[PDB]
């Protein structure tokens, strides 16, 4: 089989690497304004529906074409989605919408042993975001490969909370914490970011993309060989666990500094080696249109001693390096701008190993 | 002025159709072996000097005049050749031939900025070829436009190897990758097809009828305002680049997936992004005197959405689809036995637009 991967970290075989090609700037809707930066949302009101500026675009291809040759040259083949063009309006008897992008494989794709899993989406902009894959997918399925669809949302309005009363990142963490977020219980929805592996046992966050009713979904798909667990932190961020909580090997874990996990004595518990990175330094100009500035900790693992890393971040870099593992430094400050690292920007199809439990 | 063209993508205006009249096979000498395929080698052997055969020239004639109201449906300013008998022996004092035709303003017209210039050739069948388009040339001098003439070859004996050792395809594959071609550096030669345009650079290939001397007279022409690059790629087309490596629009191009560019990091470097066309479906009973069967990637683009695609191939139709740019389909199946697609029988003159660099 073709796809097989049962963690974050054995290695690495077969990649998926994202594209920056036509990007557009979502439409600014409710979901929207309640996943990103305050600092942003007049950006997206002005230059929703349009491509994100092309400048930039052409130095992320650049930044991802370097990625896509080192990862070639550490021995891991790469396949990357269709050229399409996100900006062509779509409609569905539930609403009408302009596309986003295929930069983020993690955001839609997860592997779970030989199973490649579509997620479902929870942004009227990503509906269609799959097909930029099915290319790649029917070639694993064609050679072999279990593939799965979880249910697509309709996505009509009665999945948001249209009046969600978020005005500032603060409110939104006083929401979170209350158990509010933009979508509702209407239907699943979520995102492949919001599950993390460790082999039998995974770990997701009911976030603003996330809701119950998807991680229900997920945990009952994959019962009893596997076990979703539900995880939640401190000042969350508004999608996505990768730049919260990356598993890096076999109970090792970084955990974001500044959401720590309520759950965290679970871990303790089984014997987990929790680290806690340095702060990022990315510069407060830089702009980041999606995500926060904690894209250092989203790193990508070749295997477990070998990680790749940002070239600008050093003092992660010393971090791994004193923990005795190989930093391949990577310059992604651009792409970065699109939301995300170098996990958000790959799924891993192909890691060689067995599936174990580590939680024992 | 009526002249001014900067790249193959700005929105069109005005541009010079070829025409398959009279066109004459050429007589069979070495330069001539040395650009076409086995396969009809006895054609030009047993019909040199005669015309092509007359059933499939109307055929052609008839596909060609459809392009032109397609074109002025288009609202493209349509100019074509004079009407020539290409079958008169003409003799220099260094040789003796009969013509070819004017059926590829792309192979000897080349307009950079207000600027048209005249490709010397490499061929003696092509040598007078220029006759045909001196009417529209004059017309363009008298409303402004600056004329340029390359150097004239004498296209004596020394310009050739008349002992180039190709007996197949796959022979001359392995000298040009040795550096070796049917043309020496005697004097400088060339046509406009081994040159494409993308602002201030310029992209060229040492062909087989194109060498280093001719590519450095451009660039010594050309130099400050224009920089012209030679770039090499795996199995070339023994002359023209423009259904190897089409260039589309700012920074995008069109890579021929047998013929990958040697320089190819460059362009990644750059931000470029590198779109491989599926394979065409051309029949292989149908006769392609000149050229081989990558026509379908010779597209010429009205501007950046607007393809001129041949009607024929549906999967390199629907590669443009996907990426957001609209079809016209044209049907040049004929015509294209010639040598050319849509790129190779015209020439743009004028293209609504500035001179920018891409490269960055
Ligand atoms: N998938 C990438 C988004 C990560 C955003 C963050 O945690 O700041
Ligand atoms: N000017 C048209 C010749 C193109 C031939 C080829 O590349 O197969």
């Amino acid at each position: 089989c073709p796809v097989s991967s049962y963690n974050e970290w054995d290695p690495l075989e077969e990649v998926i690497v994202g594209r920056a090609e036509n990007a557009c700037v979502p439409p600014f809707t409710i979901e929207v304004k309640a996943n990103t930066y305050e600092k942003y949302w007049p950006f997206y009101q002005k230059q929703g529906g349009h491509y994100f500026p092309k400048d930039h675009l052409k130095k992320a291809v650049a930044e991802i074409e370097e990625m896509c040759n080192i990862l070639k040259t550490e021995g891991v083949t790469v396949r990357r989605p269709d050229p399409i063009d996100w900006s062509l309006k779509y409609k569905t008897p539930d609403f009408e919408s302009t596309g986003l992008y295929s930069a983020m494989p993690r955001d839609i794709l997860i592997v779970v042993g030989n199973e490649i899993i579509e997620a479902p989406m929870a942004w009227r902009s990503r509906f269609f975001e799959y097909r930029a894959y099915r290319s790649i997918i029917k070639d694993y399925f064609h050679r072999g490969a279990k593939w799965t669809t979880a249910p697509k949302p309709t996505m009509a309005d009665e999945l948001y909370n249209q009046d969600y009363p978020i005005h500032s990142v603060e409110d939104r963490h006083k929401l979170a914490a209350q158990g509010k977020f933009v979508t509702t219980e209407f239907e699943p929805c979520f995102d492949a970011a919001d599950f993390i592996r460790a082999g039998r046992d995974i770990f997701a966050q009911r976030s603003q993309v996330t809701n119950y009713l998807g991680i229900e979904w997920m945990r009952r798909h994959l019962a009893p060989d596997y076990r979703v667990h539900i995880i939640s932190f401190k000042d969350p961020n508004p999608m996505h666990i990768d730049a919260t909580f990356n598993i890096i090997g076999p109970g090792i874990v970084l955990s974001n500094p500044d959401r720590p996990c309520h759950q965290i004595d679970l871990f303790k518990k089984a014997g987990w080696t929790i680290i806690t990175p340095p702060t990022p330094i990315i510069p407060d100009d830089h702009p980041l249109w999606m995500s926060s500035k904690w894209l250092s900790m989203n790193v990508l693992m070749l295997d477990e001693k070998r990680v790749m890393v940002d070239a600008n971040e050093v003092p992660i870099q010393k971090m791994f390096e004193k923990l005795g593992i190989t930093t391949i430094k990577v310059n992604i400050r651009n792409a970065n701008s699109l939301g995300g690292g170098f996990h958000c920007w790959t799924c891993d199809v192909r890691r060689r190993g067995t599936l174990q439990s580590y939680l024992d």
